[PDB]
């Protein structure tokens, strides 16, 4: 196609818990609160966010911690753009039961367009996709939720691609996807139309300049009924970098199940599972694994990961490595609900990159919406060095332990260690 | 299609090692070398015989040992058949080396044609395939080779189907097709002709009366490219057998990779190994898979199935079991080389009967030749019972252990146990 001149300027942030430090202060990137901050001052002309759940101020999760603040600074500024001017667009996937919005109400009565999407009955999934779009010309991609807690309570990590019109233009698209199956009464066309193509898919991704460096790049989108004829899915192109991955593969996800979770009977979906094992024994591909491990975590989940943490040994010549990231939790810290967790999803090879908003599990990929940015480089440094030296910091922290670790060692409560 | 109507008996017939002894004194079922020698001594039409290789004396194996006599009467009465008629057809895997070929040229000059197939060229694998069809009436299927050691050394099993004319005239296509290509200069044509082409295949297999009860039966081969459009591929067979499953899975196998082993670069075979995942995970069904460990057993196999047998918990609600049959030796058995394993090939199920001559890895299905019986019967009992009956004897048998024992426990040479 035609090339993009932008001058984009990839930014990795991300959030930080409080009483989580580490001592290689080498990395040193931006909070997701000061990126967010900073994104909202300087819009002037539209913003559209797509957005799991609004939760960012002590009413909703009716707590006192003073942790809430950059929550709640967030939502001073958000409710100032409308009276600028700046077309607010929000779309939030639709609660299940009866939770009054006082966040989207507050920004309802300012100015903004809120509207709330059925994926349970037009994909029966959730709308877990999380990104912004400023003036067309700044995107942030990334695992935080409007949440206070998610910018000083659990641990995220987001992109924030600047001055890349052509490329936010694209991730535009999505969201009117989003803003199209809000309007009441709609539904999902057979196909759709013009509008919502696009022409950046795998086979043919888009050449921008990141940091002046030339680089491809192109957005994986999910579930397939909401994805165009262009828009390649989330799962080829996340199958995509794990096959040619050939030196190693950084995978850092809060959940992994190979079965289609929540439909009954118990689905096997042996998709990702089996992309992983063929790259560790067709190929000398190192494989390493980060789950995260809290309270809420699914205990079905070990058995699939001991199943896969076996194939390691010199005869089959095979390197899996799996490592459970427990983020600890003292007493102040546990009374707040789903506030201490690992939130990244992201993964990294010798040569790519992929970033995502959607867990691994079977349902993200065929019913719940979700958005992936892959972005390769030529030659060495750039975003993939970058988001490499994260994955080695969680890796080779005390806040990641092996499989076999006594679930009393980690700080918080972990459901996938046995005593 | 049509029903057969003859009065066809299934016996099931194995060979037990000397020193291995079962106290529950209550299957009792006939040896191979018996009926081998009841079946020879009842030919008087036609004996079509596909073997691997052909070690029925002391001469071939260089050994002094005094348990040969079983193969050497068998050798004796193979020479006898020739004077009085009858039509031996023998197709015989070309060997890989210059190894003379004392049985086979014993036999040439008695009157039997001997032809030796060329699969490394065809195929790119070898004829693993054994059975035999004695006057087109009675069919011995099952995993003993034309050894010596086969009837007093290892542990085998295999099926003699008594006074089945439809069922054996179906077993001779597949012989058809050996004998086609064991001429020399004889291509794998594009399209089987007619005659080799069978009616009786997974979709509409053949109404028999074993014992009285009626059951289907059908024959399934390998590789494909030997299989006519009528013949169900072994692979298809054997997974539908897995997917149909409900209650339990019972497998004994002497090899389990699910890799294309010899093919470089290691290639990876998840075929039976996902069907296996899938029994366990959307249903209720129960496995318990039984491997053969000896000195020759690949040490890469460990891996895969400790990988199997992590998928058992509470949580997941799957039910895995893997455990080694090793046939224990002493240093006369020791000196006898290939001389102490277990042999037998075959998978029971609450409601379908497998038995096959292959080895459950990536070739055995693709290059390698092989030839499975598939039989199914209504009601309790018949051949299924008496076959689970076998499964649980070796199972619960001091001679079965864990995959966590120590090597030096059992009492022959096992690679995949650890210390
Ligand atoms: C492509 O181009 C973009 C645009 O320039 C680059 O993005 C910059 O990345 C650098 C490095 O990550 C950023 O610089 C770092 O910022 C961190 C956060 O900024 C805040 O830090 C404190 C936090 O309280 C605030 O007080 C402060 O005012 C900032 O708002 C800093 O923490 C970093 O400093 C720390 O780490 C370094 C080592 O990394 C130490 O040496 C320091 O002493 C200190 O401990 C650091 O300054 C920069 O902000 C980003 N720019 C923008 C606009 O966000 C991409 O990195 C570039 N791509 C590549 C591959 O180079
Ligand atoms: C469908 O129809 C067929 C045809 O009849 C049946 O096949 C018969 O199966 C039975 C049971 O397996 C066979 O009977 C058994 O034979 C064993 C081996 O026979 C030899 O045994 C000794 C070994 O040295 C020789 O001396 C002897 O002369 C035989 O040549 C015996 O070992 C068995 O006896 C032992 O076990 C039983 C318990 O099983 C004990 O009670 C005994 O005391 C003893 O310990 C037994 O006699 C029979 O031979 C088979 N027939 C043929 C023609 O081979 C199928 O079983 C049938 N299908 C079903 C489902 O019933
Ligand atoms: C995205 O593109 C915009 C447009 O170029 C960038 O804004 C520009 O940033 C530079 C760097 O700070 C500014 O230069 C500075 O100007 C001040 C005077 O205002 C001067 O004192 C400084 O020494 C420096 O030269 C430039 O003014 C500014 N332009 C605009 C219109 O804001 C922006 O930085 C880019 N995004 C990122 C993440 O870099
Ligand atoms: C396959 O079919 C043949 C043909 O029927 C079976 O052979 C028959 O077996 C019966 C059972 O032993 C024989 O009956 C016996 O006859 C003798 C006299 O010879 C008698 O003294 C016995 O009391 C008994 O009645 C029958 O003669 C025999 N027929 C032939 C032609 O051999 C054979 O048994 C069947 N296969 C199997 C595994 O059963
Ligand atoms: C694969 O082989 C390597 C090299 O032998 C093993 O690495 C070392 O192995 C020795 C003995 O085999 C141990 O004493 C060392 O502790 C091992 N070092 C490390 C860093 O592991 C390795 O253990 C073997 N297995 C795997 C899964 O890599
Ligand atoms: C699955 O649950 C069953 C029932 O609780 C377990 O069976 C028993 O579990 C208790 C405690 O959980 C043990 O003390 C017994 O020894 C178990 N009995 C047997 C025969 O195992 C079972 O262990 C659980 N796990 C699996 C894989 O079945
Ligand atoms: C929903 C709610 O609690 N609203 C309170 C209101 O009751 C109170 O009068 C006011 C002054 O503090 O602050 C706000
Ligand atoms: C190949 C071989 O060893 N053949 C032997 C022969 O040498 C010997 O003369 C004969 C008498 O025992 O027995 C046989
Ligand atoms: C809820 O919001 C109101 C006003 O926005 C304010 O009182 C406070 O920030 C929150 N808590 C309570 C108890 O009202
Ligand atoms: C080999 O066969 C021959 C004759 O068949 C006989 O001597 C014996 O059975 C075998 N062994 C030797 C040493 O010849």
């Amino acid at each position: 196609p035609a090339p993009c001149y932008d001058p984009c300027e990839a930014v990795l942030v991300e959030s930080i818990p409080e009483g989580l430090d580490f001592p290689n202060a080498s990395t040193g990137n931006p909070s997701t609160s000061q990126a967010w901050l900073g994104l909202l001052a300087g819009a002037h002309s539209s913003l559209d966010i797509a957005s799991f759940y609004w939760t960012l101020t002590n009413n909703d999760t009716h707590t006192q911690e003073p942790s809430a603040q950059q929550g709640e600074e967030v939502l001073r500024q958000l409710q100032t753009l409308a009276p600028k001017g700046v077309n607010v667009r929000i779309a939030v996937s639709k609660p299940s039961g009866p939770q009054p919005q006082a966040d989207l109400q507050a920004l309802l009565q300012s100015g903004a367009q809120v509207r709330m999407v059925d994926m349970q009955k037009l994909t029966h999934g959730v709308l877990h996709t999380k990104f912004w779009v400023v003036d067309q010309t700044h995107f942030y991609l990334g695992s935080a939720n409007m949440d206070w807690r998610s910018l000083t309570q659990v641990k995220e990590l987001g992109v924030v691609m600047y001055n890349c019109s052509c490329l936010a233009r694209d991730l535009t698209k999505i969201f009117e996807a989003y803003w199209f199956l809000g309007q009441a009464g709609s539904s999902i066309p057979s196909t759709w139309p013009r509008f919502y193509d696009t022409r950046y898919n795998q086979e043919t991704p888009m050449e921008i300049c990141l940091n002046g460096t030339p680089a491809l790049a192109y957005l994986a989108s999910a579930p397939p009924p909401l994805c165009p004829s262009g828009r390649t899915p989330d799962l080829k192109a996340l199958l995509n970098v794990v096959d040619n991955a050939r030196s190693f593969i950084y995978v850092a996800v809060m959940n992994y199940l190979p079965t289609l979770e929540f439909s009954h009977p118990h689905r096997f979906w042996p998709a990702i599972d089996d992309g992983l094992r063929r790259a560790t024994y067709e190929r000398g591909v190192k494989v390493r694994l980060l789950i995260s491990c809290w309270g809420h975590s699914e205990p079905s989940m070990r058995a699939f990961l001991l199943s896969l943490a076996a194939l390691r040994d010199n005869h089959t010549h095979s390197d899996i490595q799996v490592k459970l990231f427990v983020v600890p939790a003292d007493e102040a810290q546990a009374r707040i609900p789903y506030a201490r967790v690992n939130h990244n999803k992201y993964m990294v090879t010798e040569r790519a990159t992929y970033i995502g908003t959607s867990n691994w599990s079977g349902n993200y990929f065929t019913e719940t919406a979700g958005t992936s940015l892959l972005v390769t480089q030529n030659g060495r440094g750039g975003l993939r060095s970058q988001l490499e030296a994260i994955f080695l910091r969680d890796w080779d922290s005390p806040y990641s332990h092996d499989l076999d670790t006594s679930a009393d060692s980690v700080g918080n409560a972990c459901r996938l260690l046995l005593e």
